[PDB]
């Protein structure tokens, strides 16, 4: 009995620990394949300087550049079962760096010893399910050895992402546009922006961390635009935000305001499509980024199709936690320690999570759905238990700490919630540690 | 009786009209269905803007950027049976824009009324032939509805191109250098370059041309590096050739001279793979760009699978020219008019083709090949003749104005093969034609 694991990244690393852990307390595991089509693991952690189609010709899975940190606070991403402590000897700071938290999620899956069921460099073509054997046929192809083949499965769990894929809509002008113009996925270095004028398109995450990431690496101006509402930080002196882009010209831009500005680069920081070019519409999740995408039975178990699981692809307060609380859940209906009910069943609970999930209004109302979400999960598992009231807590102060000063909101500290230590102060506050390395933040 | 076609881009294209032109005449042709990805027809001819990933997460198909401009004898792609002359009213000079040629192909398209065999908005997933049936089921998906079906095919005819999915060799450093680092497909407004310095990896069509066009738009300096032999043209005084780049630095790059030079942003000119993901080995077509790829009968029955065919996947001299001798060469067969010898018997030709293809050493002895092979062609089929040899000439001639030089090349004239009236000189030389509009071409 076999299972298909899409994907390397942390939600797939979470579904191989999972198991193992399974079997670690000794329980007899279902045999593993997880296809991963990085030379390496970490999903979005694995850096890349690659951009748009990869040296084999596969999308760049990566949206991560350069001087990226965490951002949120460390501690509500902790793994409850390997903690900071237990990988990094030390206490460290509340934001890391890419490269350190890259190093701490692969720690959890070398320890466990997991690395030997990834067969990497390899793209997962097609899934299809044969109704007549009760079987997945998964299609892939091995960039190492130049050939497609496929292998039958029990169980398949998708674990490819949604942050990706751009969504990257059209702006009239944009083909006399004389200036890059590229979406957040596609930003690398912020160098190349130095002495330059960035107009960014959007409000969120990507909008908010690469305008800072430009300005702290020495932009001479930056222009965010907002679709519905503007983003409501006490942005530095050369940013200003604007209403929605509407045309563009040779070298301008020009926005609801009625302004312009001339504009060296267009970033657009619009976000990403749930993309599964694998997957026929039998298997295949079609939503836009939210809470509840709806079809997945406690968001993981495919409505249409229950031995085919979908991980981490809600929208993310909460991240590695949650993948954890997932993973957990799918591997004990596919070794059978959690029956489903009937599909009926299935649809009245995920219709009641709905229902809800359209109620919240406020970021705090939203990430403790999230975290009533992950607690019905955990309590049904194995899996550590451990304080989400006090993660939502600190999910608060971030949020305050970032209306406060959305330029030093990295540069507090927050309590473990897996060992209790308080983290330290960094050695370097955030606008002046240039040096993104591990080897930098962690001496 | 039902044939898919997959690409609208000149061979798909082609196509249509082969099969159309034989229905003028008044033959009975099967069913036919072109699936494109892209919303309009043209294949590279198409411009857009968009880098990497389309707006439904498709690889971006064009490589080409803005004030490209046709790279040979306009003369040397004539349709036969459509002439520059019909289609424009009126001469016109040798080395017309994008827009001007994108005008041309679409205009013999437009009047076989064509269009209607294509669905557009929807790209090729998989394709698999069933033993059974003797039958190939087509599997796209539909980005108009957001819907994947499928539907079976008695033949295939695949016109995807290999001129898209980039191969991008990496270079030690890549990981911390601060400015773009982009492959010759992400080229697009020649501007963003203006005063800058700009390192041009290899040394073909895209190296000549992109670095052609960072100069003429005013970029401060140009670096061509060569893997195995040098251009060989005199390049404007800003612009160096030196052996392949071997390292890469914060800010500089280091080539096999010992030299070193601070650079701005590189462009992989490197080109690109034969890259078929909607395909299982039984019928995917494997080979480096080449003169003559192995397993194609007269370069386009697919050996192990004959109901399968590929258009256009030779390297480039002759091209428009090519694909019409290539899809007519296809219906016919398609339509029992040429009917194939044992499967040893083109196994034996393509063997022949393949030992004269490694016999060529100079470019004269290149484009004759290709000339020889669609002189065999042409032959075979309804298409018109048109004079061969005196298309090698035009090339030949063309070879020498690049070798006087390299940037007045596009200045000269040559006599159409299809009508015999030879072009006018160009109302703007080439260095100053900065617009690079159909509008501003013609008028
Ligand atoms: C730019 C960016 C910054 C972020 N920063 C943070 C942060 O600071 N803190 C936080 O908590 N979260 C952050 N996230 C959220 C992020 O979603 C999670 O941290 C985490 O990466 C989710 O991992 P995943 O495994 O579920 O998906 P991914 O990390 O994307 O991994 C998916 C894996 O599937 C593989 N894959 C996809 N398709 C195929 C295929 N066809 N064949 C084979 N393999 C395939 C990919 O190669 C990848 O390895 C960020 C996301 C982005 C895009
Ligand atoms: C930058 C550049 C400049 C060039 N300049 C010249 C020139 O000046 N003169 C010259 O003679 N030749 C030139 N060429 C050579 C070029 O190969 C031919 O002119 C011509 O474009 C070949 O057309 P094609 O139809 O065979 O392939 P393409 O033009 O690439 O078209 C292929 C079509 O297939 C479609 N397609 C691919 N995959 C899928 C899918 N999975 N599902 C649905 N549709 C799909 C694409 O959208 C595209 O429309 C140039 C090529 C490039 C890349
Ligand atoms: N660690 C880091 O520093 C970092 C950096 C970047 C990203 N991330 C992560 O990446 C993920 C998503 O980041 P994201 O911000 O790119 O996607 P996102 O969270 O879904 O944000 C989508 C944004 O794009 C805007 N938008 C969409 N279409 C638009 C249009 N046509 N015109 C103008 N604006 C438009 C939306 O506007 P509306 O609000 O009106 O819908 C919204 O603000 C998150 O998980 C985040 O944690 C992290
Ligand atoms: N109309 C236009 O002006 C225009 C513009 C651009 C492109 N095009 C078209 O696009 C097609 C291909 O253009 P192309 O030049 O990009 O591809 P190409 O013709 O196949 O050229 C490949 C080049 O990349 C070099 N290369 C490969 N790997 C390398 C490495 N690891 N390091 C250094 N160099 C490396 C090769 O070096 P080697 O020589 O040692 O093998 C070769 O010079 C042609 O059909 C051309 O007509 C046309
Ligand atoms: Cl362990
Ligand atoms: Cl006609």
């Amino acid at each position: 009995t076999r299972i298909a694991i899409l994907g390397a990244g942390p939600s797939g690393m979470a579904q191989l620990r999972a198991f193992q852990s399974a079997q670690e307390k000794g329980a007899e595991i279902p045999e593993l394949v997880c296809f991963e089509k990085q030379a390496d693991w970490g999903g979005q952690w694995n850096y890349t300087w690659r951009t748009g189609l990869d040296e084999n010709g596969e999308p760049v899975h990566s949206s991560m550049y350069r001087y990226l940190w965490s951002n949120g606070p460390k501690e509500c991403l902790e793994f409850a079962d390997y903690t900071f402590d237990e990988h990094f000897g030390k206490p460290i700071a509340s934001y890391p760096p890419r490269e350190v938290l890259w190093d701490y999620i692969k720690g959890r899956v070398e320890k466990a010893g997991v690395r030997k069921y990834i067969r990497f460099n390899t793209a997962v073509r097609h899934v299809e399910f044969n109704e007549d054997s009760q079987t997945f046929t998964v299609t892939v192809q091995d960039h190492t050895t130049d050939t497609i083949y496929s292998a039958a499965f029990d169980y398949v769990v998708c674990c490819t992402g949604h942050f990706s894929t751009p969504y990257v809509p059209e702006f009239e002008g944009f083909e006399k546009f004389g200036g890059r113009i590229l979406h957040a996925h596609d930003f690398r270095d912020a160098l190349e922006f130095k002495d330059k004028t960035v107009l960014l398109v959007g409000s969120s995450y990507s909008a908010e961390d690469i305008g800072s990431q430009c300005y702290k690496y020495g932009a001479k101006k930056l222009i965010s635009c907002y679709r519905t509402a503007p983003m409501g930080y006490k942005w530095p002196e050369n940013w200003d935000e604007r209403p929605n882009l509407v045309r563009v010209d040779t070298e301008n831009a020009y926005f609801a305001d009625g302004s312009s500005e001339k504009v060296d680069a267009i970033i657009l920081c619009t976000g990403y499509i749930h993309h599964f070019p694998f997957l026929n519409d039998d298997l295949r999740l079609v939503t836009n980024n939210r809470l509840w995408p709806l079809n997945l039975y406690k968001g993981v178990v495919w409505e249409d199709n229950p031995k085919f699981f979908y991980i981490g692809m809600q929208d993310q307060w909460y991240s590695f936690n949650m993948f954890d609380a997932q993973a957990w859940y799918a591997r004990d209906v596919i070794m059978g320690r959690l029956p489903l009910p009937s599909k009926e069943e299935m649809k009245a609970d995920s219709m009641a999570w709905r229902e809800k999930e359209l109620t919240l209004v406020t970021a705090e109302e939203m990430y403790t759905y999230q975290g009533d979400y992950i607690q019905n999960l955990i309590d049904m598992t194995d899996y550590p238990s451990f304080d989400i009231p006090a993660t939502n807590k600190t999910f608060l102060e971030w949020k305050h700490h970032k209306k406060e000063n959305i330029m030093t909101f990295r540069d507090h500290s927050y309590r473990s919630l897996m060992t209790g230590t308080m983290a330290p102060k960094h050695h370097t506050p955030w606008i002046d540690a240039l040096d993104d390395s591990l080897e930098a933040y962690l001496s």
